């Protein structure tokens, strides 16, 4: 009952190009495509890439592989894969791109009487993915994932999703985990572009990045902004106490200037400021005027005593209130 | 005496299609399988991996390799497993699996009278772990190993361990072990999954992760307690030396700020906070609340001097108290 | 009707040698290249290299394919590339290529009526590209791209572009995204190279890099420019303050010690000054000028008093001034 | 006076199976190996693992392969490697060895009249070799390397060094070259391991190393002592100078916090104590000690001033005494 | 007039067996070995390796491959290279040489009517090379490049550079461009070495590097010796100052610890002191001297302020002249 299979095999191949595409000089080959994602893997901000795995299947349909026989189905795996003809599908984003192969390849062929075959394999994608890191760490991504033929331009090789958008691409529930990101959703499209070679149609997927902040939170800003409460602490010392005011000034001014550094060292070398960078800035200049203030007071303490006071007495409120007030505009102005 | 055994070799794959599974159309083919850990390789917290060497065995029946002869078995190596079916198995978490190659392709082929089929196979995988770093140090992970047919349906293939679970994986006693983690034991069990290429039987590994503390303790914990100790003993000071108790407060509070960042560096960046970022943040409160004291006693120290003193020899007593007495809390709360 | 490209295919085979290069003994093999970058990757200025990902494609004539047949052109794939003789072009300065291989070896291959073949093939080139780093951060940097023949001399093989210099090569918009450089322009180029295996035609295409100033500016100049207007504050104070006046000294000489460490850990050990090395050195000039200043203030303030006095108040004007015309000379003088 | 040769090699292979090991079912394949360890690569004692480069070198006896012929011997290459049978030999502590091929598949085949075959092969093992750093720096590692039949059990292919242990493994005078070890010497041995697979004959080859200290005394112990050297100079000022007596204190105790952080960086990330850990433990308590005498004395400066100047005045020879006196113990104790 | 070319190439490799060298059992095949250096690579000082990239080209005599034309030469690719016999050349000081397959395998074969071959291969080799770094950063290193044959012996297979040293082996002017390193030039030779598998020449070119001073004065000495400077500025303050001068001392204590740790970060591992370390090690001396003079003046600046007060002022001189007389012997001294 077995050898049956093997015949049906045999015949298929015999006299079967794989070279030549089905329908060649007849119709347009179509081929349905949907994509489970199974892990959205690591974002890395400084290379610009996102590294996605994926189960990608192919559909289409051969007349050369029709057959009759029992079993209406013929499933199978990598072997007969290189036998017949399949699509040169490429991802024009993917920098690199590798399969698995252990235990064995993972590809799998069914082939139907009617001559469909589907085609699935696995693959990890490590794609490019451009950010304006304009809004940091206020900052939405949409890192897409094109794909298409190489060889084959839309007159041959047409390109289609299967059933709806959220059919088509599907994201497991643990596989969307990532350490500085919420996956919101994902979006599928197609296009044709026209290049030296012809027209391609070209499917794109794209996912919806949310930065979660927390980590710059715990890592920058509240060291940022314990800092500042710091300096104002010099304030509340008596004018005369020169040197222990000096200590605050200095220490507070030169602990913000290495917090910009450390704080930069992760985040991608981009020539512009983001919004972390004013939050930083104006903690700055706070802790550097606070000093500014103590050495305009420690100058003018002879000569004319009584502004002197008024002055550090007032700093001890206006100080606070300013850094308040500009949190609030500053965190809803982003936060919105 | 040894050509009968090429002949053996050259009967069986005579008429012998490698691309059908065994009992194709007639039944259900089940495959036994066991695992031995040869080592539990490095688990990276950041990229939420572990690495694990094992040798993979697979054992199913296959009538058409049966044979007669004066040898009851037939050992091989790899040059006889692409000759013959095997299972597409392969690992649906696992990121990046390669085989070991040298001396020569680490694989065996066992073949019996019945026609039984050993075949083992030594792996590298790389899977991906979640883990949930709220406990953290104080936290259990649980990392599985889920592998299985990747053409072949729940309806064609069946995985099932053979024995019980201790004797289906083995770990050996020098491969267990981890510079920051005890592996408490392993656990092993059975699913179905419904895909839309139809269901898949998963065959399923737990390790229990047990994180072992004291490297966090001489790296985070200890200076962040001697830096607390070293703030409280500017409650010792005279206050008219405002120089000497700002220097204490000062560097205190800062050096307090680097650990925090230091200690970060190292754990992944998840945006929750941890069991020991708790313990970070309280600490700086303490050191950052003895400067306010030395603040508010300076600032009163002409006004109610009577005060200020108490103040200050009440701060000598209440201070080592409540940060003895969070440790008892937080140790507790944590280890148990 | 679709055996009919088998046959063709088949005719062209027979009896072609893919050993021998087309008119081979009879004229000289002409190939036309044409290239689009799908993306310009980073630029590592530590390794002194730059990675390129591009389509580049040959054209050629070879009469052993002239053919007849309905369809005036024959689309194909990489399974016909090795079957015929391709050129051997190989990149001179190209330190590591690799090709991408998912899902499909992403080769493409084309034949007319006429015998002539387009080969297109998507690479990931790493070459080498020298810097001269003596204006950095304002370097302009021309990194080469040299790709010819690595077995046919010019006197059987030559390498010509197509049509002019702009189509010849084509750069995606989003391509041309880097970090810290803008992409200015490229421009091509042929030379003939002298060697011991005989000559060899070079195809050499260049790329414009105006490295992006804004990054160093938030991580260098900045910090050391707030640094040195930090150390000058001290004039402000007065002489008696003898520590005070000390710790804006000396923490502001060890601050501009740490930056120029931490500034050149990024730079790659280049043995020889940058601009922005001078920069500093200036930087730490004024700071430590301004503790000499305060010492020497300090060592005639019980001699000569008077003369003590009308130092630090000179002081603070000379060194404002100073460190404010210096910049405008420094960016003038290389922002032009 | 070549065809000869080539008659030779075809009539051997004439009716040659690879597949089965010389001798089976007649006698027990017995394979003598000797290594040549060009270089021992560096030591990761963070991911406990090395590397090392040897020539493998495999003898055996294959009857199938006798000859009659003017030369004796028949050198050869890796082409008639694959063609006959040669030992599954597989490495099982190794976690990924890898062959060179450039420029040519380093390997070499030699066979006698009689039948014996000599296999060498050119590997780059790297091993995994566990390290119990208690004693670190001035711990010994033994480093082993195991390696034996993959699928051939001691009863069909057996493993014996050839002539003694010396000869059997020899390590050339420029390969152990390592910056923080000194090989000592190389010990082999032999031993069987049951398997659910069968017995295994293990060939075990142990390299035996002794860390050089002089890097952890230039890095670590060095800038530990003088910094506690430092502190005791603050024993030496006056008691009312309370700020400067201050800075020695804080200053120091947190220079040793930070060396300590700064030591485990490079030491892997172990959960218990080293011997380096215990110095600088002692290290911070001497510091801290020293600053708390201070803070007792100038408690005590008003009350009762003539202890406290006994005191200061005692500190200043028992804490040297102390500290020479723990050098003493603690390397006379580990220096032995 | 190209049918000519294939029935040339048909004849050669009908009944050429490629397993055997030309000569075998007549004489000794003589190989003329030359080489281009295309880039020398980085230098690894960490790693004790370097990258070195080559165009490594062979010449040997095989009079199976004569032949009869109108052409002298059969310029080919890699696609003959195969098919028949090459030298087993292999680097024995290579840790991992990779070859470059992109656009096509960079190999050259050309044939004579003699029977002359050429055989030229592009390389990528990373090698080890051992160093001294007792004089460093003034010292010269010499890297080494060993090849050979590696089954074929001195009595089979000879390698002999072609021509005189100079034209054997020639560097790019491009290519010999390091960051902290000076090619001065390049020698070759040859030796036997006698091994357990028999004697074999090994042909050996060696790199003459000069490393260029320049960066570590401006990341190491340059800090240092500004640090000792800043040190003596604390002579020119009054004794009574005692926090002024405190800040000095214990700062530039400091800051000197943490450049000897950064320092020793890029260097290798080493356990011996180097040249710099010497230089660190003097200047530490230098501002702990410095510490310890006012320790001692501040000591006796009561019982015997008049003593006091002549070391402060003779200090002045006397450090100042012995820093900068140090520096005169120790750069002579090296540089010499
Ligand atoms: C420079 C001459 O062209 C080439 O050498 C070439 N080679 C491939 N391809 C091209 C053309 N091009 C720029 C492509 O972006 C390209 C896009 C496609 N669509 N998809 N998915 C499919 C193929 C494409
Ligand atoms: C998108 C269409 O499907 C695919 O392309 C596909 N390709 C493989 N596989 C699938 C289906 N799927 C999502 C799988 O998770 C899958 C699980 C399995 N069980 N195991 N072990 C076995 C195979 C599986
Ligand atoms: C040392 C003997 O030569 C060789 O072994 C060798 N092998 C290849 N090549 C050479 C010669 N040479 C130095 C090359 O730079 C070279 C340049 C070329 N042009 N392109 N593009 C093409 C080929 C070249
Ligand atoms: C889980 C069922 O076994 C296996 O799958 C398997 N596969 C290989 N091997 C084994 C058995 N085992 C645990 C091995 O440690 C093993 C050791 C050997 N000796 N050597 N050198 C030789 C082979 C071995
Ligand atoms: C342990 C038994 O030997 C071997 O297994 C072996 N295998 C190769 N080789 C050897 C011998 N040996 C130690 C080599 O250093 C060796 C050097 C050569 N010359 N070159 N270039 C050529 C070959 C060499
Ligand atoms: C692409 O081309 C096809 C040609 O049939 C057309 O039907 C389709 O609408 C085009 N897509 C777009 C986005 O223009
Ligand atoms: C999976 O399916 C099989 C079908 O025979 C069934 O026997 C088994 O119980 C199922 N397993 C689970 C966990 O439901
Ligand atoms: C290279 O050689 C060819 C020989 O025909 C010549 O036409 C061409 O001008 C040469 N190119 C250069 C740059 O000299
Ligand atoms: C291993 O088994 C063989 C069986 O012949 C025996 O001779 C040998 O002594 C055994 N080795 C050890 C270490 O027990
Ligand atoms: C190596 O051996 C050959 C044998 O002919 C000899 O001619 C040559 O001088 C030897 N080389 C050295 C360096 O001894």
């Amino acid at each position: 009952n077995i050898t049956i299979f093997t015949r049906i095999l045999d015949g298929l191949l015999d006299g079967y190009d794989n070279r030549l595409r089905p329908g060649l000089g007849e119709r347009i080959t179509q081929v349905r495509t949907d994509m489970y994602v199974n892990s959205f893997g690591p974002v890395s901000d400084t290379e610009m890439e996102y590294t996605i795995d994926i189960f990608f299947a192919q559909t289409w349909k051969d007349e050369r592989l029709r057959f009759k026989g029992p079993m209406q189905r013929l499933p199978l795996n990598n072997l007969l894969a290189s036998k017949i003809w399949t699509p040169d599908t490429f991802f024009h984003n993917g920098k690199k791109s590798f399969a698995h192969w252990m235990t064995t390849p993972n590809r799998m062929l069914r082939i139907w009487n009617d001559g469909r075959v589907l085609y699935t394999l696995r693959l990890t994608i490590s794609a490019e993915c451009p950010m304006d890191l304009e809004d940091f760490p206020m900052d939405e991504q949409n890192c897409p994932l094109k794909f298409g033929s190489y060889a084959y331009p839309n007159s041959e090789v047409v390109y289609v999703w299967t059933n709806g958008s959220t059919k088509s691409v599907v994201v497991a529930e643990d596989g969307s985990r990532l350490n500085q990101y919420h996956l919101m959703g994902q979006t599928v499209g197609t296009e044709n572009i026209s290049t030296s070679t012809g027209e391609y149609t070209i499917m794109t997927a794209h996912f919806h990045l949310k930065r979660k902040i927390g980590y710059f939170v715990i890592q920058t800003y509240l060291p940022c902004i314990m800092t500042v409460i710091l300096s104002q602490v010099s304030f509340w010392l008596n004018r005369e106490s020169v040197a222990a005011r000096t200590v605050f000034g200095v220490t507070t001014v030169l602990t913000m200037t290495t917090l910009s550094i450390s704080a930069r060292n992760s985040l991608p070398k981009v020539a512009y400021a983001t919004a972390m960078d004013w939050f930083i800035a104006v903690c700055y200049a706070f802790v550097f005027s606070a000093l500014l203030e103590f050495a305009f007071v420690n100058y003018i303490t002879k000569s004319q005593p009584a502004r002197a006071a008024k002055i550090d007495k007032m700093s001890r409120i206006v100080f606070p209130i300013l850094f308040g007030t500009f949190n609030l505009v500053y965190w809803a102005t982003y936060l919105n």
